[PDB]
């Protein structure tokens, strides 16, 4: 009854869109099993993502917490909604995502890439048919182990298929504990809980052999796995440390990945787009196997390409903020203690905010164009924007890079271009491809 005033009704992110258009910038919608109020006005993004008074509802993030009785991110950076307690962590794993850090991933980000297009290479034989999805998931997984944790998963070379089913379940839980046969519950409960357990036994296992290593005098680079033991320093207990590294194995990896697969899947349609991308890589790199830190900058059009398609397919979608007192939010009360939801997805695809919206067109992005004004945000905005956003924009542009460097990829007939919302949004489809060599 508090929220029946509001307006509103008498993937589910389609939905909310329908409602936004109908019902308009402040509507009050079902998700995760709460009652929210979907805010689509520009004015409210800034209001509520540029304020440090506005934090993180911690309800919302729950299924981050703990799945099934058993703790998966717990309080580590995503999921962590005291402001205090996110800022001490925040600052420390900050170095690791400086500018001298970064530029020192690059021979990672290319051997990793160049393995993918070997591999891919082989396969080029315009009959085979090839999951993307899987090709670029085991990429970004390899990348980030390596990047983030100085480890070598080699799903590219068909290694750790236990750990990569972890992963899978754990991400089925996140997604079942957000909606949902005894049998089915039986099984279901017992896979998604040993899943999540062994992620964090991994973390476990990898700390012992970084802190032996250490004590040895072994060489280990500072990565992002140094700044996680610092930020843990003199902790009671390992949990904390457990947590971020279970965050940063997964979020390092899976949007990424998406973002590739979503990348890859919209180009097996836009054949001219696609041919200017060539030239363009040929221009830059030109037959250069490796890619300095400095071509990156050069790649113009990809930049844009890659932020059209986070405009149209964004794997995460949105996020969260708790209103503590009641606000007038464009001309609609809205009761204390109630979470905000704040959606990239469903602005992306209004008229209101982009013409023809859901026209892919990498131009809304060029230099002379009139950028977005809090109506695109596919790694957030403010204090609690994505830590890993440079990060992930250089790991896929050296990827698609490559990619378009050697390789034609054109999309298996019957493979869909929808979209399914797990954990994260992803295509529905594996993005099914034949290839052959440019
Ligand atoms: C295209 C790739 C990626 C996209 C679209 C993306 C998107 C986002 C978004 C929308 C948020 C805010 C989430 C929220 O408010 O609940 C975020 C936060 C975060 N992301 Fe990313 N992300 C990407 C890649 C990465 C990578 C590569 C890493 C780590 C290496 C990463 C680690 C994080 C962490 C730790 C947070 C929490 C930040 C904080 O609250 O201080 N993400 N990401
Ligand atoms: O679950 C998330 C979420 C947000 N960010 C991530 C990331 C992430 C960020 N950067 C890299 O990865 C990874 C995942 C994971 F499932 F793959 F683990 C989930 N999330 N939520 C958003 C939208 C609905 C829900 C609650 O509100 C805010």
């Amino acid at each position: 009854s508090r929220y029946e005033h509001i307006p509103g009704p008498p993937v589910l992110q389609d939905v909310f869109l329908d409602w936004a258009k109908k019902y308009g910038p402040v509507v009050r919608v079902n998700v995760f099993h709460k009652t929210s109020v979907i805010v689509t006005s520009p004015e409210s993004v800034k209001k509520f993502l540029m304020s440090t008074k506005y934090n993180k509802d911690s309800k919302m993030y729950r299924a981050l917490q703990t799945v099934f009785g058993e703790r998966l991110f717990g309080q580590g950076l995503v999921s962590e909604c005291n402001y205090e307690r996110w800022h001490k962590q925040r600052r420390v794993i900050d170095l690791a995502f400086s500018r001298s850090s970064l530029v020192s991933l690059m021979e990672t980000f290319n051997e990793k890439a160049e393995q993918l297009v070997e591999i891919l290479e082989a396969k080029a034989d315009g009959q085979t048919p090839v999951s993307m999805q899987d090709m670029l998931t085991y990429t970004a997984m390899d990348i980030l182990a390596k990047a983030a944790f100085g480890m070598e998963t080699s799903m590219l070379l068909g290694a750790q298929k236990p750990l990569s089913q972890a992963v899978k379940l754990m991400l089925e839980g996140i997604t079942a504990s957000r909606n949902t046969f005894l049998p089915g519950k039986r099984k279901q409960l017992r896979e998604v809980r040993e899943s999540i357990r062994f992620l964090r036994q991994v973390g476990r296992d990898w700390v012992q052999r970084r802190r032996e290593a250490l004590k040895r005098g072994e060489e280990v680079p500072a990565d992002i796995l140094t700044q996680i033991l610092k930020a843990e320093e003199g902790a009671q207990d390992d949990e904390g440390l457990l947590d971020n590294f279970v965050t940063f194995f997964i979020a390092g990896h899976e949007t990424s990945a998406n973002h590739l697969a979503f990348t890859v899947m919209e180009l097996s349609r836009q054949p001219e787009i696609v041919a200017r991308l060539q030239a363009e890589v040929d221009e830059v790199i030109g037959s250069k196997r490796y890619l300095d830190f400095e071509d990156l900058g050069r790649l113009q059009y990809l930049s844009q390409v890659l932020k059209e398609s986070l405009r149209l397919y964004p794997p995460a979608w949105g996020t969260f903020r708790l209103l503590e007192e009641e606000t007038l939010i464009d001309g609609v009360r809205v009761p204390g203690n109630t979470p905000l939801l704040f959606s990239t997805y469903v602005m992306g695809r209004m008229d209101t905010y982009f013409e023809d919206p859901l026209t892919f067109n990498p131009d809304r992005f060029g230099p002379g164009a009139p950028k977005p004004r809090f109506t695109y945000f596919p790694f957030s905005l403010g204090h609690r924007s994505c830590i890993g956003q440079q990060f992930a924009q250089m790991e896929v542009k050296v990827v698609m890079a490559k990619l378009l460097q050697r390789l034609e990829f054109r999309l298996v007939p019957g493979q869909r271009f929808g979209l399914q919302e797990q954990a994260t949004l992803k295509p529905l489809d594996p993005v099914l491809c034949t290839l052959r060599p440019r």
